[PDB]
């Protein structure tokens, strides 16, 4: 599993470092996104925060209570490239501006568990 996660990330790493390099095929992008997202879910198991990276994956992470009715749910949502930059540590979520949409009082806690793979 961690080996396959590393392989999938390696296949898109040149393009993560430099978007002028060849664009990944959708299958390559999908596998890198899914395996790194699932890695986060394993690193901080729980259901407090949902991380959404359409069209490829949604996972839940971080232990704690179910959010209060009438309050925003904890959600982090971004695009596949931005997600991979976060997952690999090439980008800090604190610097990602509007490319990452966040809601809920605990969404920002995903930052404590990133990156999940370094390149």
């Amino acid at each position: 599993d961690p080996a396959k996660t590393l392989e999938a990330v390696s296949a898109v790493a040149d393009w993560l470092r430099d978007p002028q390099r060849e664009s990944p095929a959708r299958a390559q992008l999908a596998e890198a996104v899914r395996l790194t997202a699932r890695t986060l879910a394993a690193v901080a198991p729980g259901a407090s925060v949902e991380v959404r990276v359409p069209p490829f994956v949604a996972v839940q992470c971080i232990s704690g209570p179910k959010h209060t009715r009438g309050t925003p749910p904890n959600v982090v949502e971004t695009d596949a490239r931005t997600w991979l930059l976060l997952a690999t540590g090439l980008l800090d979520i604190a610097d990602a501006g509007a490319s990452v949409q966040m809601s809920g009082s605990r969404a920002a806690e995903v930052a404590h568990w990133l990156p999940v793979v370094r390149i």
